[PDB]
């Protein structure tokens, strides 16, 4: 009798949902956010998760994790594996050819497998949802990138299973996408679907044909690290620029500082998404001097400009894979919380033959909203 749910495990963020009573509810976390950060952070005394680990990374960077998707079922050796780790702030070790996380936890050195990190934001999707229903949630469905292999997506159950749940379904998020927007009932012919998601870290197109309830991957193309953390870093260094020009100092050395500002940028990022210019407010940015400023949405558009142009190409490459012109697409899909961009929206526009875009539904709530719509298929 008990509702599962459906979750959304994130590269940075994670959301859940549950089939109630015929509609589906996002639910929203002790902050209030209907989207949880994908973050596990590790102190002195406790293991924060969400919000409250991605709020302390500033002072904490060695020991707070996260991209842990980037790194579960694969190896250590892996190519993909050792790149990504120059980019991160915290030690990725090797373990018999698998790699942990190392960090210091409680006054010691503690290593995690990426499946463990996972299954530690996995709970806290669970706790949120418990909370919401009142009783213990026991099933769920998870989605994956649909390009996940047989070793990704086993470590992704693994880690559903070490959160206590049982894991009806490993389902695709594009495929989990089609069905929030109700492309899996028609029942009538095939018809074609593109699925533009644009995230904070990874940007992924699929074309799926859905031929009477049946769904096929046609092709698939992005760019695994191309997403929102990109745009924010065009601001960042923008406004590095400009503290440089009215100071004199350049604070791109000063972690901490960086930190600071690419949070700032971030939140701007998203203010310049419903009006045309954003404040930065920054207290004690650089050496106790402070930075307010201030940009426009055109400016903003422009130092982003080849980032957003770039994402036409996986579009026309999986249009080609595909064999299928532009005009082909019956069912043109935007998700992603970076697909909230109103440059983003236009270029696909405009690309797409002028059409008219689907605002039905919340482009960072979509995927958990199929995950949870096809668990209460699966729980009867
Ligand atoms: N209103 C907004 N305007 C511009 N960007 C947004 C907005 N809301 C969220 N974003 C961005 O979307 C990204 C988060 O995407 P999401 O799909 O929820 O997570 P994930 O990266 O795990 O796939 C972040 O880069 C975030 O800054
Ligand atoms: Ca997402
Ligand atoms: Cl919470």
């Amino acid at each position: 009798k008990a509702a599962a749910i459906g979750i959304d495990l994130g590269t940075t963020y994670s959301c859940v949902g549950v089939f109630q009573h015929g509609k589906v509810e996002i639910i929203a976390n002790d902050q209030g956010n209907r989207t949880t950060p994908s973050y596990v952070a590790f102190t002195d005394t406790e293991r924060l998760i969400g919000d409250a680990a991605k709020n302390q990374v500033a002072l904490n960077p060695q020991n707070t994790v996260f991209d842990a998707k980037r790194l579960i079922g694969r190896k250590f050796g892996d190519p993909v594996v050792q790149s990504d780790m120059k980019h991160w702030p915290f030690q990725v070790i090797n373990d018999g050819d698998k790699p942990k996380v190392q960090v210091s936890y409680k006054g010691e050195t503690k290593a995690f497998y990426p499946e463990e990190i996972s299954s530690m934001v996995l709970t806290k999707m669970k706790e949120i949802a418990e909370a919401y229903l009142g009783y213990p949630v026991t099933n769920a469905v998870i989605t994956v990138p649909a390009y996940f292999n047989d070793s990704q997506r086993q470590a992704t159950k693994d880690a559903g299973v070490i959160a206590g749940l049982n894991v009806l379904r490993i389902i695709n998020e594009p495929t989990a996408a089609a069905i929030a927007y109700g492309l899996d009932r028609t029942g009538k012919g095939e018809r074609n679907v593109l699925i533009f998601d644009l995230g904070g870290g990874t940007f992924d197109v699929s074309i799926l044909t859905i031929d009477d309830g049946i769904f096929e991957v046609k092709a698939t193309a992005g760019d695994t690290h191309l997403g929102g953390e990109d745009f924010d870093n065009r601001l960042v260094n923008h406004f590095v620029e400009e503290f440089k020009r009215k100071h004199k100092k350049d604070i791109s050395q000063n972690k901490r500082a960086v930190r600071r500002l690419r949070t700032a940028c971030e939140r701007a990022k998203r203010t310049l998404s419903s009006s045309t210019q954003a404040s930065l407010e920054i207290d004690s940015l650089f050496e106790g001097i402070d930075f307010y400023t201030s940009i426009t949405r055109a400016r903003f558009e422009e130092l982003c400009s080849d980032l957003f142009r770039s994402t036409l190409e996986p579009v026309e490459k999986a249009l080609r894979d595909a064999k299928l012109d532009k005009a082909q697409i019956h069912d043109l899909v935007l998700v992603g919380g970076s697909t909230r961009i109103p440059k983003v929206q236009k270029l696909l526009q405009d690309f797409f033959n002028g059409r008219d875009l689907n605002k039905s539904i919340n482009p960072d709530e979509a995927v958990a909203y199929g995950a949870a719509v096809q668990a209460a298929i699966l729980m009867g």
